């Protein structure tokens, strides 16, 4: 793929209806880890204990202890250059009557920090809760989301001793219900909302301009998005640090941290 900039500006230039995809890359300069990086979540700790629904329906205390832990330190994050510079860029082209849309697999809503306005979360939201019982789905920014979490840290499994009865787990304020909340993310083995996946594939059609930003294109469906687009021979441009699986599918691929190889892109 072509890392020439002065061409991927000019199809910048031309585009009307831009789709940028973005995973936990974009996030990491705000300080915060990644999945699959070095110290990432699924390095420090196994997966399958933590974002399955088997691993919730066996452990849900060790598991709201992990979104607990960081929907905490999210709080006070910020975001970086590179949710600046897709921020911007929306509402600069939103002005000129071109479309921008967001396409985020990462739920700490920093996209929605930074002023991101036309964001699709296809994996849910760090801050939401859904309802075991009645389905009810809510924004929740309680610190700590229930008493019997306050001041807990990162869950270590072999503690037994750290988890909490789950009764005392958040639980459903809706009046006459008391149900289990369960983050509102999607996780391993779990369908996608097919509102939201509707639209995506809508947009997707419609992009003229494809970006794939700090994704390691493992995970499915979003990593055949960009792919996907390729194929319709819509330019896609790469950004990342390394090489992925998709990275020859696509015209483009702009190596380095997005912090700085995204701005002058999006100028
Ligand atoms: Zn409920």
């Amino acid at each position: 793929p072509s890392s020439d900039l002065t061409a991927f500006r000019e199809h910048f230039a031309k585009a009307k209806h831009i789709a940028i995809i973005t995973g936990a890359g974009v996030s990491a300069e705000s300080g915060v880890p990644t999945f699959r990086g070095p110290g990432g979540f699924w390095r420090k700790w196994q997966a399958q204990d933590l974002a399955t629904p088997e691993a919730f329906s066996r452990d849900p205390s060790l598991v709201w202890e992990f979104y607990h832990y960081r929907r905490e330190v999210m709080r006070s994050k910020m975001p970086n250059p590179a949710h600046l510079a897709i921020a911007e860029c929306e509402a600069r082209l939103g002005q000129q009557g071109r479309s921008v849309v967001i396409i985020t697999q990462n739920i700490d809503e920093l996209h929605h920090r930074a002023g991101s306005k036309h964001v699709y979360e296809i994996h849910g939201s760090l801050f939401k809760t859904r309802c075991m019982s009645c389905g009810e789905v809510k924004a929740n920014h309680k610190s700590p989301i229930c008493p019997a979490l306050d001041g807990k840290g990162a869950p270590d499994p072999n503690t037994k001793e750290a988890r909490i009865p789950v009764e005392l787990l958040p639980r459903c304020e809706r009046k006459s219900c008391n149900g289990l909340l369960r983050p509102h993310v999607v996780w391993f083995g779990e369908t996608l909302d097919s509102d939201i996946l509707t639209a995506v594939e809508r947009e997707l059609e419609k992009c003229d301009l494809c970006l794939v930003v700090g994704t390691s294109s493992i995970v499915y469906p979003a990593a055949m998005f960009a792919p996907q687009v390729a194929s319709r021979g819509v330019p896609v441009a790469e950004f990342n640090m390394e090489c992925t699986p998709a990275t020859q599918r696509f015209k483009y691929h702009f190596e380095g941290p997005c912090g700085s190889t995204l701005p002058p892109a999006l100028e």
